[PDB]
């Protein structure tokens, strides 16, 4: 049966991770290698670089970033935050980056998604819908979750598939950051749309949000307030998850 992924959203600023959260154990938390290598070894199973600033110097303080953690991590990551264009992210996965997360730029040009699916391969390109129940349905949110496109989730997703992506990064919005679980009637919408990997985001706050989100059918968690606050334990939540059936990898904890 397919993999369940747990993977860890590190916010980006100025090339080193938003830190403000005290990892005695660690040097520097905000060490993006130091941190992911971290990661690596206490069981998480993918990373998401997102530089949550996305303008000023974003490109090439990205690029560095990429170029140091590729040649000292093990596990897969993702980069994403105003990638606007194939060119921009043709350098990211050169330089290392397993993924590239597109969002406003593949709304603006689907093809876009085709284009870097073609040359590094689906399984290279995450296309991240934001999202949110507007009016009782869900709609497709852009520039940061303040553009209604008007364009309803369920025809994206369709789209996106057909573009080639080869996941899809679920963020609903609206419980993004605030702990009180995953949206799993949006992760249970998605689910017969598509048959790509879901990665959920947005919500999680105890071990039980991420039992939720898998039973509503992602294929991966992505986390950024627990793992950045350190509110839970990577290895009590896949121990907790395989326990409930959850097909998570307990190799190397």
């Amino acid at each position: 049966m397919l993999a369940k992924r747990i993977i860890a959203c590190l916010d980006v600023k100025d090339g080193r991770v938003v830190k403000g959260s005290n990892a005695e154990n660690l040097r520097d938390s905000g060490d993006p290698v130091e941190l992911g290598k971290f990661y690596s070894e206490i069981g998480i199973d993918e990373l998401v670089f997102l530089d949550i600033t996305a303008s000023v110097e974003k490109r090439k303080t990205m690029l560095e970033l990429v170029e140091k953690v590729a040649e000292q991590i093990d596990i897969p990551f993702t980069v994403g935050g105003g990638i606007h264009d194939f060119e921009t992210a043709s350098e990211l996965i050169l330089r290392g980056a397993d993924k590239v997360s597109i969002n406003t730029a593949a709304v603006e040009n689907p093809s876009l998604i085709t284009q870097i699916a073609q040359t590094f391969g689906s399984q290279a390109v995450v296309v991240a819908i934001d999202a949110k129940r507007v009016d009782g349905e869900f709609m497709v949110f852009t520039y940061s979750g303040k553009k209604n496109t008007g364009i309803l989730l369920r025809d994206w997703v369709v789209e996106v598939e057909k573009r080639g992506a080869g996941e899809i990064l679920l963020t609903s919005i609206d419980r993004d950051g605030t702990k009180s679980g995953y949206d799993t009637e949006m992760i249970r919408f998605v689910r017969p749309l598509t048959t790509l990997p879901i990665i959920a985001s947005g919500g999680a706050g105890k071990m039980e949000h991420f039992l939720e989100a898998f039973l509503a059918g992602a294929d991966a968690a992505l986390a950024a307030s627990v793992f950045h606050f350190r509110e839970i334990d990577v290895r009590e939540l896949k121990e907790y998850l395989k326990k409930h059936g959850v097909n998570v990898r307990l190799e190397g904890l």
